[PDB]
């Protein structure tokens, strides 16, 4: 038993709710919250601007730290960092930007991350500003994460649209 509340339960281990991350993140307080990073953790826009916004600007100091001393992450990759306020850890993952002409493919990669935490909460990889089909990125996601993932999608329009057309 855990303390998500109000998702709908997808598949055995996936579930999914309307909600912003940010707020789902500051109650349940989890163990790992998922960043939609970029390679050189810049958090801008989309989920890392409003999760990186809400620790007032703490999650931008500490990465600016990791970059300067281990180099940009790949597409496809990850690190963990403290949660902050938001949760005991973050776990920055870097799904392919669509917009910036990255491989598709990598998606799955970039979920592969999720199966080493037991329990997750997290958005879908790649969608929003990083341009991929939201309805693919659940796929992949269905179809490549083994662990709990607890899936907030902000927008109530999209959420409807990935339920009802889910296979
Ligand atoms: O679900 C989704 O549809 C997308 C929504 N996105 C976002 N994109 C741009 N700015 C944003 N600010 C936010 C503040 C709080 C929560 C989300 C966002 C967000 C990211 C997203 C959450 C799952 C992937």
């Amino acid at each position: 038993v855990n303390s998500f509340s109000g998702y709908l339960k997808l598949t055995d281990n996936v579930y999914i709710k309307n909600a912003d991350i940010v707020e789902e993140a500051k109650k349940v307080k989890p163990t790992v919250v998922v960043n939609a990073a970029n390679v050189y953790l810049k958090h801008g826009g989309g989920v890392a601007g409003a999760l990186n916004k809400a620790t007032n600007n703490a999650m931008q100091v500490e990465s600016d730290d990791y970059i300067a001393t281990n180099g940009p992450l790949k597409v496809g990759g990850s690190c963990v960092l403290s949660g902050h306020n938001l949760a005991k850890h973050c776990l920055h993952v870097v799904g392919p930007n669509v917009n910036k002409g990255e491989d598709i493919q990598l998606l799955k990669s970039a979920y592969e991350n999720f199966n080493q935490h037991e329990v997750l909460l997290a958005p879908l990889l790649s969608a929003g500003i990083f341009g991929a089909d939201p309805i693919h990125s659940l796929r992949v996601c269905v179809d490549t994460v083994r662990t709990n993932v607890y899936l907030a999608v902000f927008d109530k329009n999209l959420y409807d649209k990935l339920v009802s057309s889910f296979l």
